[PDB]
DNA sequence: ATTTTGACGCT
DNA sequence: AGCGTCAAA
């Protein structure tokens, strides 16, 4: 009762861009815009391998993971953007700056995490305060909220949009707008604030998203997928019941893998709500402490974890595959790649050194050996003292070369599948 | 023969 | 330290 924590304390956002790299490549090239299209990394294996997808696109049932070949039997007039290319691999840097663009402009609001290359957390609880004071006392008008959802309205006693307007005026006919503790108040500043952002976003970059706006960072990601793209929704502490009646477990996130299939089979349940019938020993009993204690309070829409203040990643890394038969069986290619591997690790690190004042200091290695079903085989680290490629190539093999079980120096076996490169544990420069 | 990333948890 | 899990395009 009076002493049940309802995690409603504060405000956070996800702002999740819109098929990110298919836009920045349709702003780049206004003949993609407003058509089918999908971006592909590689093009002689089967077309390349598609990475991003336009909801034009996705209409025909074009998806991630897809060969392009594969695409064009389902779309036959789908366009095509490759990733760049550079020393023999896929290079992202136009999707890394195209990121920190909205990342730039998004801190300009409130502390942001960044979560992906295209997606950030938003902590607004102390922007909502603010803007209540601003607002004194003034109703929320529907204009404020052009492209919100409310989840779980409209309700009670044949478009689109008359459906989002329906619900809308619902929640804001049913707000209680002079208590400037009410939650759901919160909410709804915390949704005009990301109206106002998702705005400055579009007409800064071009580039359109969702978001989702709840009172933590699960639901705020769960609300964002609920109406993509280019909407965004707010999952009130109040729409949690009915929303997590029928939402299968591994939708939220954290569950999509083992640990939510083993919450599945385990308990003998499909939806999230299921789980509130389980003590929270219970849980812990299954699932460990600390999964236990998050699933307990999460299935009852309750999760602390911060919205971190950190907009740069914390690590530069740079890999590649070597499927089937192309498989590094050579010192002298296992040595050339991680050069160009190194090359691009070190332009990479150069550029952060100087725009962000820090500098790496361990340079990890990973590699896979043909064979193995884990992604990678072997993991090794060391110092990382200066910016060079080829002594970061260099020490990459110095760590690696035991790896080599042949008895002949110029072969490798077993052969790799794979050379990872990451630079790790900055200091400040 | 998806590939190329990135964060964090465990022991 | 080195390995595993889960998530992004
Ligand atoms: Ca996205
Ligand atoms: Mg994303
Ligand atoms: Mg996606």
């Amino acid at each position: 009762g009076p002493h049940m924590a309802t995690g409603q304390d504060r405000v956070v956002a996800l702002v999740d861009m819109d098929c990110f790299f298919v836009q920045v490549e349709q702003r780049q090239n206004p003949h993609l815009r407003n058509k089918p299209c999908a971006v592909v990394q590689y093009k002689s294996w089967k077309g390349g391998g598609i990475i991003a997808v336009s909801y034009e696109a996705r209409a025909f049932g074009v998806t991630r993971s897809m060969w392009a070949d594969d695409a064009k039997k389902l779309c036959p007039d789908l366009l095509l953007a490759q990733v760049r290319e550079s020393r023999g691999k896929a290079n992202l840097t136009k999707y890394r700056e195209a990121s920190v663009e909205v990342m730039e402009i998004m801190s300009r609001f409130a502390v942001i995490e960044r979560a992906a290359i295209d997606e950030a957390y938003v902590d607004l609880t102390s922007a909502v305060q603010e803007r209540l004071q601003k607002l004194q006392g003034q109703p929320i008008s529907a204009d404020l909220l052009p492209s919100t959802y409310i989840e779980g309205l409209p309700q009670g006693p044949v478009q689109k949009e008359g459906m989002r307007k329906q619900g809308l005026f619902q929640w804001l006919d049913s707000l209680q707008i002079d208590n400037l503790t009410s939650p759901d108040l919160q909410l709804t500043v915390g949704a005009v604030i990301v109206e106002e952002m998702r705005a400055a976003i579009e007409r800064e970059t071009g580039f359109q998203c969702s978001a989702g706006i709840s009172h933590n960072k699960v639901l705020a990601k769960l609300a964002c997928g609920l109406n993509k793209p280019n909407r965004q929704t707010l999952v009130s502490h109040g729409s949690v019941p009915q929303l997590f009646s029928q939402m299968p477990i591994r939708k939220i996130r954290s569950l999509g893998g083992k640990l939510g299939a083993s919450v599945i089979e385990i308990l003998g349940i499909e939806y999230m709500g299921e789980l509130t019938q389980f003590t929270e020993s219970q849980l812990q009993s299954h699932f460990g402490e600390k999964n236990g204690s998050w699933l307990y309070a999460m299935c009852r829409g309750i999760e602390h974890d911060p919205v971190k203040p950190r907009q740069l990643p914390k690590t530069i890394g740079c890999s590649k595959n070597f499927p089937g038969k192309t498989a590094l069986a050579t010192r002298e290619q296992v040595q050339w790649w991680l050069l160009q591997l190194a090359q691009e690790l070190e332009e990479r690190l150069t550029k952060d050194r100087n725009d962000n004042d820090r500098v790496a200091t361990q340079l990890v290695v990973s590699i896979r050996v043909q064979g193995d079903k884990r992604l990678s085989s072997l993991r090794r680290c060391c110092a990382l003292t200066r910016y060079d490629a080829h002594k970061m190539s260099h020490d990459a093999f110095t760590v690696i070369k035991n790896c080599n079980t042949s008895g002949i120096q110029t072969e490798w076996s077993p052969p790799l599948t794979m050379l990872f490169l990451c630079a790790t544990k900055f200091s400040a420069s």
